[PDB]
């Protein structure tokens, strides 16, 4: 484990700290992410996750009761190439190939039962090739949080991969978060504004939930062609499924592949300044 060098600090993980750092060993340039005993057995099992679309977890070490993952490293994460694009846009095919490239991830996850249940732009990692890649898999930002989550449900499932997928979607394709609350409750109310205050009707078992209150004002659904303009009818309809309150009606990573929006998906490569 002294068989890397750090070269510098790329990021600040809810869970530790992530380096960029290369293996005086075999030489390859890595990511390096300092962080129970159940831990040890869980990511371990994250190390035969191998997909083109997410990040290889390459190594486990523990030392020093001092756990270091070792991961594939990529130059970029979509976070800064948001910022990067925000005055032109990332132009449309490329988002929808990126789309594309992350429900292929997650249907694989999903069908393997892993969920990422903190998926934000920041963990997702872009190549000059064009690839995007699903990072740091969990076992401050609320923006991407289903609202079961907030709710109180603790049994929650594969959804919310896709709740937090479509509102980064959204963003992609309007260069502003869907909904950037700054709150639990914030970040609520913030989703009830714009689809709406949910009720047995739209999500049955809502009122029954463990943070649900009777007394949540109750907003009425915005205009949907309002939310992600200039989006297409075809992207306007995966999002809203993407969106659904309702954890079981929400659609599944494997279907949403399978949308018309995806009828003319290509593989554009993006200009990248690393
Ligand atoms: O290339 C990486 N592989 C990883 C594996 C796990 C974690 Br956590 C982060 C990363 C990576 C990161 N690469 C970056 C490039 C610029 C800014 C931030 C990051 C990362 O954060």
């Amino acid at each position: 484990m002294e068989n890397f060098q750090k070269v510098e600090k790329i990021g600040e993980g809810t869970y530790g700290v992530v380096y960029k750092a290369r293996n005086k060993l075999t030489g390859e340039v890595v990511a390096l992410k300092k962080i129970p005993s159940t831990a040890i057995r869980e990511i371990s099992l994250l190390k035969e996750l191998n997909h083109p679309n997410i990040v290889k977890l390459l190594d486990v070490i523990h030392t020093e009761n001092k756990l270091y993952l070792v991961f594939e490293f990529l130059h970029q994460d979509l976070k800064k190439f948001m910022d990067a694009s925000a005055l032109t846009g990332i132009p449309l095919p490329l988002i929808k190939s990126y789309l594309f490239q992350l429900l292929q991830g997650l249907a694989f996850c999903h069908s393997h039962r892993v969920l990422h249940r903190d998926l934000k732009p920041q963990n997702l990692l872009i190549n000059t090739e064009g690839a995007i890649k699903l990072a740091d898999f969990g076992l401050v930002t609320l923006w991407y949080r289903a609202p079961e989550i907030l709710l109180g449900c603790k049994y929650y499932s594969t959804a919310v991969d896709i709740w937090s997928l479509g509102c980064i979607f959204a963003e992609m394709v309007t260069r502003r978060a869907l909904f950037p609350g700054d709150s639990e409750i914030d970040q609520l109310f913030r989703i009830f504004r714009t689809l709406g205050t949910p009720d047995e009707v739209v999500w049955p078992g809502v009122t029954s939930m463990p943070d649900y209150k009777p007394s949540f004002p109750k907003w009425a659904r915005q205009d949907f062609s309002k939310v992600v303009p200039p989006l297409d009818e075809d992207g306007r309809s995966l999002l809203s499924q993407m969106l659904h309150y309702d954890p079981n009606k929400r659609i599944s990573a494997k279907a949403a592949l399978a949308h018309p929006f995806f009828q003319d998906v290509t593989k554009p490569v993006p200009h990248l300044r690393l």
